[PDB]
C-alpha cells in the first residue's frame, strides 16, 4: 500500500506502508500557511490538525 507522503502545497509524492495497511493525511492553518503533512499509517493529531485516514493506495493524497 503506497501512501502520499507530500507536504503543503509541495509535489505530490508516495512512499511505501511499512506495516501499515491505511494512509493518513495532516493539514492544518497557520500564521505562515496551510501546513500539510502525510504518510503511512494513521498516526494521532492533536486538536486543530485535521487528519484523514483511508485504506487505499494514495488515498491520502
Amino acid at each position: 500500500l503506497e501512501c502520499h507522503n507530500q507536504q503543503s502545497s509541495q509535489p505530490p509524492t508516495t512512499k511505501t506502508c511499512s506495516g501499515e495497511t491505511n494512509c493518513y493525511k495532516k493539514w492544518w492553518s497557520d500564521h505562515r500557511g496551510t501546513i500539510i503533512e502525510r504518510g503511512c499509517g494513521c498516526p494521532k493529531v492533536k486538536p486543530g490538525v485535521n487528519l484523514n485516514c483511508c485504506r487505499t493506495d494514495r488515498c491520502n493524497n
